[PDB]
């Protein structure tokens, strides 16, 4: 079992007051608060161990390089990648998807091919493929939604053919909380020789993730949603694919040689794709975040979060005129609108009560258009949120309905 | 006046021991140690103020967005840019140069044009222009060096013509410590309608920098060399140029709208060029680093550093068989080789004495080739280094010469 009270004690922001009231942070899907263990690990690195990390000769530089490669190894074990050299350090999920779209996309997707995304993708998993389809003159195909927030899987036969190079699909929707049937979709995609990129930004913090079992070709997530620092993320790529990809961002540490007359050669992956000075501070903190999450156990986190989610959905039934978007077995987030009130206003009242929710389009405008609304409210229920915080949200919505109705 | 002892007290790494001896960190040109003020500012943000920064509705998110735009304003004042919206947040100097090469380069440099770099550029200011010259079929021209480490300015007439689109030039060499005559070269480049990008990675920490007085069109530097966190840098672009540049990295926060049928539109610069979740932790720490440096005064820093440099060059005269590379009025770094010994070995012995210097090619292989060596040693003399540390370096070289000679 899992003790939310012990976990909460690790997070100094949770003591904060907003508008004179105690903060209820229900916006972890935008970014997660960090434990002291993560904050201090990064700070301690800066205080006692800092140097440049380019296999430099002196002790601090050599120890710092080792710390960074250890974090790469820890991350590969966290997602059960076969090898640590299948992981690239990127700024976050957005940069990681761009990297795949430019390096792998530009040399595997030719005119007349198609790429398949879904209608629930965040912008990070849409724009890179739009821009790519422009460049190479290919077709962006879209798996549509059902009213309950699941993919219409019956349309897959009309979307997959011999010219399908890539399926780019979200693991968990950042709005609906839908978890997609990745294992089966990957089997189908591979039957046509298509590769699969999985956007795992909203998955890695809710339950164990195993890229060997999924058999995905690419997997991305962001450190800051995983209770870690900003400025760091992970791109997993199958070794066979990764060793064939050409470079993208160019400069020091990703070259092997530079000549003004003979041109330039590049070093092996994953280092080929990490140019300039890595975000060592962020990498250190990400290592600590993975240890912290592993110490609690993702299976215990899942169990607590599922109970909190089931409690919230049960209590929200007593809010009049509340529209919920998505399936009943959602992970992490509850997207809703309250009567005909603008989500902006609902979120402003909730913030006035000290409750932080997100409003707007959630970087998922095609998802908003499918539901024929311009915006939604969204509450995230993370491992450090409490039944009492759910109660504040329910009471808050009731008050807002009564006041503005 | 400036008190190195008071300054040193702000830097917790300087107490560290290496190999059982007290650390002499002479590798700030690779990356600088950070003061407590910088470390704690970032940590405090995570502990009390953390949220996503996308003009979100709730208080923490709104205050966090404001903090980030204040740091942008502080940075523009630090380099005397006319407007805060002329600064883009990038991962560092390397990413910033790539951004210019892809966004501005791809639409202003056509086949048969030329770009001019210098022979002392770091790889970060070479590879992006090589890759670009490939794409568009243009010519990369190179300003050669004199033996003393200065540019051969007499060759400029053979390099500049009507088809010169861009001069990309370093402000201060990371190996030679040469400071280039930027103001005059920019005047010449503008007479041909060429733009100028200045690589300022090794300049911003040594003396005041004023982009209005330089009249450069682009200017880049890295936070981590400026006593700040890793994972953050600044790209300055003249407003007139920046408002015309198309996008590069695509996703959330840099779109204005996303449609699966009508395509995608982009938001205004500078935000057009900041995709995904910004490195807020790093941005906060960079703000603190700028305040800390401003509180000491760049003119006092310059004065102390120049005296330390003049002392070191004077003392190094008593090292037998020492070859120095670069001019006498160098800033920041001393590049050298000791007799016929490999720089790798010299640096290993210095690390054995607790002295951290850099060895290798310093991401400047064409500069190494000009001097017909494969590698050099380099010591950085920063604002927190002492006459006693110079003495340890001089004694160390003497011992190494006697032992290995
Ligand atoms: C499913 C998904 N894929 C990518 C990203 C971008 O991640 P990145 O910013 O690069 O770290 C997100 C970001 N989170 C958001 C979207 S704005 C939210 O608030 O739900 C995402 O949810
Ligand atoms: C003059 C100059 N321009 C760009 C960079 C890259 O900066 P970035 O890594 O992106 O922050 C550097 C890095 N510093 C080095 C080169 S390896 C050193 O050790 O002298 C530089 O000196
Ligand atoms: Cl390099
Ligand atoms: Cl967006």
């Amino acid at each position: 079992i899992f003790s939310v009270d012990k976990v909460r004690a690790d997070f100094p922001v949770l003591s904060r007051e907003v508008n004179g009231l105690p903060l209820a942070y229900l916006d972890s899907a935008a970014s997660a608060q960090k434990p002291s263990q993560v904050i201090d690990a990064e700070a301690e690195f800066y205080r006692h161990g800092y140097a440049a990390v380019h296999r430099g000769i002196h002790t601090l530089s050599a120890q710092a390089t080792e710390k960074m490669e250890n974090v790469r190894k820890r991350a590969s074990l966290f997602i059960n990648a076969r090898s640590a050299e299948e992981l690239v350090f990127v700024r976050g999920t957005t940069e990681g998807i761009n990297l795949v779209a430019n390096s792998w996309g530009n040399s595997n997707v030719r005119a007349g091919d198609n790429i398949i995304i879904s209608q629930m993708e965040a912008h990070a998993n849409i724009v890179p493929w739009q821009m790519l389809c422009a460049r190479v003159g290919a077709e962006l195909r879209v798996i549509p939604l059902n009213p309950d927030g699941t993919l219409q899987l019956e349309t897959l036969p009309t979307l997959f053919d011999e010219k399908t190079r890539l399926l780019a699909i979200t693991h968990v929707s950042n709005v609906l909380g839908t978890e997609n049937p990745l294992a089966e979709m990957i089997t189908l995609a591979h039957q046509h020789g298509a590769k699969v990129l999985v956007d795992g930004a909203q998955a890695v913090m809710h339950h164990p993730v195993d890229v060997q079992a999924l058999d995905c070709d690419f997997y991305v997530f962001s450190g800051h949603k995983l209770y870690g620092p900003t400025g760091i993320g992970i791109l997993y790529v199958k070794e066979a694919l990764l060793q064939e990809m050409p470079p993208w961002e160019g400069g020091g540490s990703m070259i092997a040689t530079v000549s003004l007359s003979e041109g330039t050669t590049w070093t092996k992956a994953p280092w080929r794709f990490e140019a300039g000075t890595p975000n060592t501070g962020g990498i250190i903190g990400l290592g600590a975040a993975l240890e912290y999450v592993s110490a609690l156990g993702l299976n215990n986190i899942a169990e607590y979060e599922q109970n909190l989610m089931h409690y919230a959905l049960s209590q929200l039934e007593s809010v009049p005129d509340l529209t919920l978007y998505g399936p009943q077995n959602r992970l992490g987030v509850i997207a809703f609108n309250l009567g005909k009130h603008h989500a902006y206003d609902v979120g402003s009242f909730l913030d006035n009560y000290g409750i932080a929710v997100r409003t707007g389009h959630h970087c998922a405008m095609p998802l908003m258009a499918y539901y024929n609304v311009p915006a939604m409210c969204r509450a995230s229920l993370a491992m450090y949120n409490t039944h009492e915080e759910v109660d504040r949200l329910v009471t808050g919505l009731q008050r807002i309905h009564r006041l503005l109705g």
